[PDB]
């Protein structure tokens, strides 16, 4: 799964997040729909928005960013025995939002790309590489509650 030491690389990253939830959560949406512009599709809330510069001035863009992060920051504590923070998730992606997975990709890359960004003191070579297995084992498990919801996979 993750190693101990996986784990607490993890937990270290995170501790940088924990200090800036909001003004990371709004990069990682930026960064998401500006690589991936079919995903702002997903949002009728932010499909309004026609530029970064219209995206960074959003006050709700920056609510919904710190939104995401809480919630997968809940989720990454729990190292692993998240089953009671993912399964409404994967209820309103799967059911309300209609979020494929691939799209779970997306924003995985798009939060590496945010934490490689800001911190590349602090997310050297193995701090990238527990981060990406903490993310993988998320979609995974994301996944498998979809194929149980009867969801698309
Ligand atoms: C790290 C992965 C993600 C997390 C933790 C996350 C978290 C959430 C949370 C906590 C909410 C509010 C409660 C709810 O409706 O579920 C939400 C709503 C929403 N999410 Fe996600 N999300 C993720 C990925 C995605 C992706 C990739 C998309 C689209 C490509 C997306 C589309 C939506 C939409 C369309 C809504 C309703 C937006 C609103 O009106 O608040 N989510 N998401």
């Amino acid at each position: 799964g993750l190693s101990d030491g996986e784990w607490q690389l993890v937990l270290n990253v995170w501790g940088k997040v924990e200090a800036d939830v909001a003004g990371h959560g709004q990069e990682v949406l930026i960064r998401l729909f500006k690589g991936h512009p079919e995903t702002l599709e997903k949002f009728d809330r932010f499909k309004h928005l026609k530029s970064e510069d219209e995206m960074k001035a959003s006050e709700d863009l920056k609510k919904h960013g710190n939104t995401v992060l809480t919630a997968l920051g809940g989720i990454l504590k729990k190292k692993g025995h998240h089953e009671a923070e993912l399964t409404p998730l994967a209820q309103s992606h799967a059911t309300k939002h209609k979020i494929p997975v691939k799209y779970l990709e997306f924003i995985s890359e798009a939060i590496i790309q945010v934490l490689q960004s800001k911190h590349p003191g602090d997310f050297g070579a193995d701090a990238q590489g527990a981060m990406s297995k903490a993310l993988e084992l998320f979609r995974n498990d994301m996944a498998a509650k979809y194929k149980e919801l009867g969801f698309q996979g």
